[PDB]
């Protein structure tokens, strides 16, 4: 989530 989110 943390990887595609930013």
């Amino acid at each position: 989530r943390r990887x595609x989110r930013f």
